[PDB]
């Protein structure tokens, strides 16, 4: 998997399960074209989002539906969602892990970029 | 100031100076209408973005131009920018501080919401 | 104030009120000598911890009683406390802000170091 | 492995390699008895720290030698080290992942606690 998304819940100290994750790729005209989508499993990651071949050079956006996640736990959170926007694979293929750590009024995101 | 944005640099342990901050408000048709803009001063905050009166109930987006900030320090960062999207002032006026802590491959954002 | 401590609650989006903060200074024999102590007010900061004069060059430890803070809100947290250990004022006086952002199973701390 | 430590570098967007990790367990008299130690590999984790059997109920301290890590990269960091202190396994065995995200003037730590 060259693109992995890992979501953690800082209130419960657990992976965040059943979080919607959307990936878009910026198109020729600058609109966000849907690229992939998934829901996090028990490990806090969605199932294989893409392959090395399909994951071409470009600008990507990962959106994580944090608001729905909290609401479903009976918590009213601050953010509508969390997004990460980055350029990928512009000096050859890399593997990307986007980690998001969630609290109701805060979140952190970090990228771990390795060689394949 | 009912809307304050505070940007910190985790590499230098300093406020992030000269960072562009944009605020948008979601319009009737769901497009992001420009609402305010500023550049952080030496304290890492832009100059008074709005007033209590203009800061009406609605969905707001704060974008922080993190990529340009790092590039100008000769660092090549991961994110294109950082954004915070939230609903504001829907149960009366509140004061909002959006804090962003920046590193080249990571950032955290938190909201402090108080009464006026 | 050359040493400020700012504690935020990421679950409530508020300053963390009534948090115990302890400061120690490493002594000649390497034991931690009590240096200052306070409880955060409504702004999430303890009252003036020290003066520029008393805040001499040395190794300092700031402990924040996060466990008691959460327990008192009826939450059972992961950490026993949070600590920050750093050398201060070894190239002349600096002003130090230690910011701590708290969730029940996570916390972040950052230092902002400025000239007086 | 019931106790895992994962260290990430937010400046480089990589696992933090060759970081010293120490684990202590609080003893009958309240002194910190050495429990385990390791250095992070290329994945940012030390090699198997303990077993389910040896990892008994008690208060543990994990120290991460962040200062040496940064210094060795020619960076002068703020913190002397990072520590996490917590009670473990007091309602039966759990698996603990302590994640630390490092920048020169900041760090975050989070715990992921699962059932075996
Ligand atoms: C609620 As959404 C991040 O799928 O537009
Ligand atoms: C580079 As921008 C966040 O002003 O579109
Ligand atoms: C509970 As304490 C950080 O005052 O030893
Ligand atoms: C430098 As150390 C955290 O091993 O005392
Ligand atoms: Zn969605
Ligand atoms: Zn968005
Ligand atoms: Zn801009
Ligand atoms: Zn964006
Ligand atoms: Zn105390
Ligand atoms: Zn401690
Ligand atoms: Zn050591
Ligand atoms: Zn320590």
């Amino acid at each position: 998997c060259p693109l992995m998304v890992k979501v953690l819940d800082a209130v419960r100290g657990s992976p965040a399960i059943n979080v919607a994750v959307h990936v878009f790729r910026k198109a020729a005209d600058d609109t966000w074209e849907p690229f992939a989508s998934g829901k996090t499993s028990e490990s806090g990651e969605p199932h294989g989002l893409t392959t090395e071949e399909e994951f071409v050079e470009g600008i990507y956006k990962v959106e994580i539906d944090t608001k729905s996640y909290w609401k479903a736990l009976g918590i009213s959170p601050f953010h509508e969602h969390a997004e990460v926007v980055f350029t990928a694979n512009d000096s050859g293929p890399r593997r990307y892990t986007i980690a998001a750590l969630l609290s109701p009024y805060s979140y952190s995101t970090t990228a771990v970029v390795t060689n394949p």
